[PDB]
């Protein structure tokens, strides 16, 4: 403690006197910290919040500043611990509320996935987001981010050149084999031990490991697919396909690599169920619960047959574990209170479930209460079946799970035929986002491209009928002479010939057909050919190239618009850069300290996870207003600096 | 070093013409249109390689009697019988052919494969040298803007 | 239109197959792919 | 050019009023001011 030289002589002697020194000159630093740090942390945080409030609300006070200067030593400890939100409390009053931000929350906020999600949310709310629902979208994004952060926290050289290129990857193959051996043999003595406690605590750990490493094994599967497809470049025909292109050591490694790829694909499809299924289930439950509470979907506004989501979300509202992932349970009671007198007192509860359960609870509120017993190997009756089946239906409807199912199916078929592994190269497009900047230039228009090819087909069809009617003696692609075939004698044959030859010929259709020297048709067929060239492969491929090029510019313009809006406006109050740019570095300080989106998200987390009973006045106000989902507590066009001097 | 080697072989002085690019800034306005994206261009060529590889395996599995570039007749060679040979043939001929890959291979008149190989060829043309060179040209053009 | 390999003998001679393939494909990709695209891009950018 | 025309139309209709042409900034002092002005006070449908 004296080598650090943070503590002076007085402090060191004080702590040495405060030591236990219980007749052994030995102290338990664990219990010492446990008794002398946590209450100190709590009271110090409260004092820091009080001093920060006094400083921010009592400016230009030298008497307060002199105290703050000596108080700075402890005030800096809680600097990355206290948030600050500017809300609208009393009528026309921008109140600055303070709260605590947990280290776990701040750690999970800086994860790259969360940052990318926030960037995408900002992008697609600036571009196509509205104004009446900006705070709606922001609160939805905040709720999803809080749920996912909690989930994450709770967890001869033409042939030999390629041979030489792959021979350098044995150094990676051997370490992959060592990694899989440390699991199949080094972990076997633990995974095959010899009860329920020690098996559940292990299966939960394994599921958490898969959820943690879901993406890393996606990369691993991609690399294994590349290796398989590279070693597939050594095949020869003899009706029989043979891999005889090296000095052995490839025929068995291909099979073991295919087996490894299938195993990794299965582990990916089971890790997705642990990582991303809870998030989509949370979103679905939140959506259906809010529809029930604020719209009376299955009460007054029965969903139509157009949407399957509404129909499939009908057999979930009547189960007991309905809000399994919504961090609240007072939704059935809320809707019962809202529609219990306007509609059937029992007719609401019969289709919301727990009707007999409500009657039993009312009866048991009297002097009638037994003790429930728990029996091992007898939880199949305890677990819900209807809710699980609804969840399975939602999962199998989910698109991202279907992609992994198709991936697994192709991997399985790769064993039957050792070429379906080529279909796994499509994961670089349908999967990772490293090629999105290029594939977006094609998929941005999309409909325009297919409309262009349809127009091309129609124009070629018109030219085809014109050729069929007026040009007989020209479509005479005969080989060696006196063997006329592949002619214009059939209408569909001519259409196929046009679409397949004239479009790709590069020089129209006149470069693949006889010389137009026959009388009375020279100029007519010259016009025909030159117009084909100028209309089909001059201003119809130029249209496709123009669509592709314009997609790049449109995406760049969208990105520039997002950057412009986020640099010259505030996301929450939307006042403007110029007003805040009067104090040196004003706008950046306003967007980093006063109106921080991360701070607002942390405040929402604090309200949700703190409690219901000991909210302060501002916390209770904001909580009630968030529960009723109206949101004028978000500063609309005002801030603290506009409110005061 | 190149100047010194030019004395040993009087042709390494051709490597000094690269100083107009790596040196003086008179050509920066033009070379920036290529080097501004850069990573996008190599990603595009990688995607082109992957698409041509997929088409190569499809051709290897389903089109045997077509890759028959025999000269003077009865001398079959340069075929699709080898997977890497077919991939090399595709990358080296179909990409640069200007008319897809159907303009360098036999006429698809064989029964039960006419429409299938027509679809194969037209899709090669429309995906590889229509909207994949257009992507490269669009990157080059967008760099200017 | 197809580089320089479409006007010259087939690169089947030993010890030069891959080298001349690289030569031809690089000619195609550098001279008539991103060097005529530069001219077309200049023409198009002038309009804008 | 067509994309620029569409963007210009959207820009004008989002930062100006069709009738009085005052501007977005003046009305954006009351919460949701410009939208209320363009939906209730100076509605083209209302004038028709
Ligand atoms: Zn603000
Ligand atoms: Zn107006």
């Amino acid at each position: 403690m004296e080598s650090h030289k943070h503590y002076t002589q007085s402090e060191t002697e004080f702590l040495l006197s405060c030591a236990e020194t219980d007749e052994n000159e030995t102290l338990d630093y664990e219990e010492f910290v446990k008794r002398f740090h946590e209450p100190a942390k709590d009271i110090g945080f409260n004092v820091a919040v009080l001093l920060t409030n006094l400083s921010e609300h009592m400016p230009n006070d030298t008497r307060l500043q002199t105290f703050l200067e000596l108080a700075e030593s402890v005030l800096n400890y809680f600097q990355p611990f206290l948030g600050r939100i500017e809300i609208m409390g009393s009528a026309k009053r921008i109140e600055r509320v303070y709260f605590e931000i947990s280290e776990s929350s701040r750690t999970q906020w800086e994860k790259p996935q969360v940052k990318e999600s926030k960037r995408q949310f900002i992008f697609d709310v600036v571009n196509e987001g509205g104004e009446k629902e900006k705070m709606e979208l922001f609160v939805n994004f905040c709720e999803d981010t809080i749920f996912e952060m909690q989930l994450a926290a709770q967890i001869m050289t033409v042939k030999d050149m390629v041979l030489a290129f792959f021979s350098s990857y044995w150094s990676v193959f051997v370490t992959l084999l060592h990694f899989v051996a440390s699991v199949c043999r080094g972990f076997f003595r633990i995974v095959s031990s010899l009860f329920w406690k020690k098996i559940i605590a292990y299966q939960q750990k394994l599921l958490n490991y898969f959820a943690r490493n879901f993406y890393n094994m996606r990369m691993l599967a991609l690399f294994v697919a590349f290796a398989i497809n590279f070693i597939l470049l050594f095949y020869k025909v003899s009706v029989h396909y043979v891999l005889e292109e090296s000095s052995g050591y490839m025929e068995p490694t291909l099979r073991i690599l295919a087996i490894l790829h299938t195993i990794i694909s299965f582990f990916c499809i089971i890790g997705y169920y642990c990582l991303a299924v809870p998030l989509v289930i949370f979103k679905r439950e939140k959506e259906v619960a809010r529809k029930l509470e604020f719209d009376g979907l299955y009460i007054t506004e029965q969903p139509s047959e157009d949407d399957i989501k509404g129909q499939w979300d009908r057999l979930v509202i009547n189960t007991q574990s309905f809000p399994n992932n919504y961090w609240d349970k007072f939704v059935k009671r809320k809707v019962m209170d809202k529609y219990g007198e306007f509609y059937g007192r029992d007719r609401i509860s019969e289709l919301l479930g727990m009707d007999k359960a409500a009657l039993d609870f009312s009866d048991a509120r009297e002097k009638k209460k037994p003790k429930k017993d728990s029996s091992l190997s007898a939880v199949l009756n305890s677990i819900d079946v209807k809710y699980q089946m609804w969840k399975l239906g939602v999962v199998f409807t989910d698109n991202s799970f279907l992609y992994l199912a198709w991936y697994m199916t192709m991997s399985v078929l790769g064993h039957y035929n050792n070429f379906f592994f080529a279909a796994h190269l499509l994961d670089i497009a349908m999967g990772f986002k490293t090629l999105r900047t290029i594939l977006s230039s094609v998929t941005h228009n999309g409909k325009q491209l297919v409309l262009t090819v349809g127009l091309l087909a129609v124009v070629v069809y018109l030219y085809t009928v014109v050729a069929f009617n007026f040009f007989r003696k020209f479509y005479n692609k005969s080989e060696d002479g006196d063997t006329p075939d592949m002619k214009c004698d059939d209408m569909l044959t001519c259409y196929m010939f046009h679409m397949y030859v004239g479009v790709r010929a590069g020089g129209g259709i006149g470069d693949e057909i006889e010389d137009p020297a026959g009388d009375e048709y020279e100029i007519y067929r010259i016009i025909f050919d030159i117009t084909f060239f100028f209309f089909v492969i001059v201003i119809l491929l130029a249209i496709i190239q123009g669509l592709i090029i314009d997609a790049f510019g449109e995406l760049r313009d969208q990105q520039e618009q997002v950057k412009e809006d986020m640099e010259t406006k505030c996301f929450i109050c939307g006042i403007g850069n110029d007003y805040f740019d009067t104090v040196p570095h004003g706008f950046e300080t306003h967007t980093l300290q006063e109106h921080n989106l991360a701070n607002y998200l942390f405040f929402l987390m604090y309200l949700i996870n703190k409690d219901e009973t000991e909210h302060t006045g501002q916390e209770s106000y904001v909580w009630k207003m968030y529960q009723e989902r109206c949101w004028e507590f978000f500063p609309a066009g005002d801030c603290f600096r506009k409110q005061y001097e």
